[PDB]
């Protein structure tokens, strides 16, 4: 278990392994935050949420 074998690699969303070591990326409607890790939802209802509201 190393990069995203290991716990994900630590991304909220997708992993990928670039050429060694690990890049993450999320699905549409996210940006990736700052510590290029955590997925920022881009408006009211992204993708993948169940609804509080």
């Amino acid at each position: 278990r190393k990069l995203c074998s290991l716990d994900n690699g630590d991304c909220d969303q997708f992993c990928h392994e670039e050429q060694n070591s690990v890049v993450c990326s999320c699905a549409r409607g996210y940006t990736l935050a700052d510590n290029g890790k955590a997925c920022i939802p881009t408006g009211p209802y992204p993708c993948g949420k169940q609804t509080l509201e």
